[PDB]
């Protein structure tokens, strides 16, 4: 037993991260057969970056431009161009470790692992979620641009996010593999404030059951609530609304540990409205939101990859 | 910006892990060159582990007993032998993908990267420290034994632990790769319980520094203590003393964010006398003491490997 975040494992991801440099700049790219993926403001000099015309800055640039390098050895590229806020260097050689592999864009409050990299040699792995507002928590520096988020599903990689800037609030922001931005975000030097985020409830659920499987329950009680009370109490501590997808979701959870769902919802209203009197969750003092229903199972169950 | 807990990149050592498995039980080995490593405890039967004589059951195995198998290739045995808690089992074939790396025996209050992984196959990858009472905080599940833990050091990955058992407290206990225990535990079905854990006051005054590196610096005040003083305090909250080697090993730290230890540490005080007044640190409620001063030196300076 035992809960912790945890992160999928990075190998087949590291055998995938490049080094990209245009001009002055370096990051990361992301190496699929004989495609190299990387954010598309690497083209940018400081001033470019005040007020980019991203196709004209492209038109400009030549596949010499481009320094690919896998490890220690150049990558020819032979073609450039851009998909949304994506720059995707053709190469003369497809990656020979290239998973089987999938590009997924996810929904808030899914989770996934973060492979942190700089000069393309891999750094750290963390577990991240994608806030409701669209950002994530993340831990990078510069350099960090073009790492990836991914899940990863008998030995598919879903990749999910690529890097690309963070906001001066201190949180992170970047797009799917296909260039498009989570959220209202845009690749220029200009003001984009992120919306009010709020709390993935869902997976608060979730991690309740991921406490009572590791025999925490001492927050159980014997009430009751609808979904409409539950949603009524919940909305008034910035906690998304639950549905009845959420429900069925929770259903295996709740199977396995005979608590039906809308009775951990009457615990969970009790924790918000009365706190934890000084006790702890799973050795946590707050009600943590970035396990999803699958990655208690999946932590719960031993799947591996 | 962001700090998070970052395990290691984990492909160096997923390409080392194999299944081993002896009559009915299965779980996983550490295979480097032509010797596979994994817990003795492969051979006992149920009713050998209420009182195994290890010397014996070894005897009374041979090559053939043991089934090796990584990913989809059977490993042929060709000799095996026991190191205190450890047995290696040689094999016909060498890893060609054996990281260069070193067998070390952590201290407490270290942390490392464990690679949980079920038959042979890695399942997820998360930070541990060693606890001061020689237990560690993992999530493992029947079949994780000889998941190993390990720390990556400019071009060498340093294995610490492999993973025994939990005990009936919930807490995990293992060996170093040369199979001697951290603690006083044993590989026998018989009573043990850690001691009385401690909180490892460095590691909290790390975190504190990994704070104010990306920000907050709420909890700062404008004084400063003795470490006599200091030590009081730390007495009264089951902190471990701070000496002299501790205040040097935090310099660096010191030394970027202009905050002398001992200012931290009358912050530390009067955290640990007042409570944390609503606020979080670094999205925790809590104080944390699982970060070490390199941990937050190569999180927050973005080491590659
Ligand atoms: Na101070």
């Amino acid at each position: 037993s035992g809960f912790r975040k945890m992160a999928f494992p990075s190998g087949k991801v590291e055998g995938c991260m490049v080094q990209v440099t245009c001009g002055t700049t370096t990051l990361n790219g992301l190496w699929l057969d004989d495609v190299v993926y990387c954010p598309r403001h690497v083209i940018c000099t400081s001033e470019d970056m005040l007020n980019p015309n991203y196709e004209d800055l492209l038109i400009r640039k030549s596949n010499h431009n481009f320094l690919v390098q896998a490890g220690n050895v150049q990558l020819r590229v032979i073609g450039h161009s851009m998909q949304n806020c994506v720059l995707k260097l053709k190469v003369d050689t497809a990656n020979p470790k290239t998973p089987k592999y999938k590009f997924v864009r996810i929904q808030p409050g899914q989770t996934f692992s973060v492979l942190a990299c700089y000069n393309g040699s891999p750094s750290g792995v963390y577990q991240c979620a994608m806030r409701p507002n669209f950002t994530i928590k993340g831990s990078f520096l510069n350099g960090s641009c073009g790492s990836v988020g991914f899940n990863i599903d008998y030995d598919c990689v879903s990749f999910c996010y690529m890097h690309h800037m963070e906001l001066p609030t201190g949180v992170h922001a970047g797009t799917d593999l296909e260039g498009n931005f989570y959220g209202p975000f845009v690749d220029r030097q200009t003001a984009q404030a992120a919306g009010t985020d709020t709390t993935i409830t869902v997976n608060v659920l979730a991690w309740l059951y991921a406490a009572v499987i590791n025999g925490d329950r001492w927050f159980l009680n014997r009430f009751t609530t609808t979904l409409n009370d539950f949603n009524l109490v919940a909305m008034k501590y910035n906690y998304e609304p639950l549905t009845q997808d959420h429900v069925d979701i929770l259903g295996p959870l709740s199977a396995q540990t005979g608590i039906a769902v809308l009775d951990m919802c009457a615990s969970l209203k009790e924790l918000l409205q009365n706190g934890m009197n000084g006790r702890t969750i799973l050795g946590s003092a707050l009600l943590e939101d970035e396990f999803t229903p699958f990655d208690v199972v999946r932590q719960c169950s031993g799947v591996t990859f």
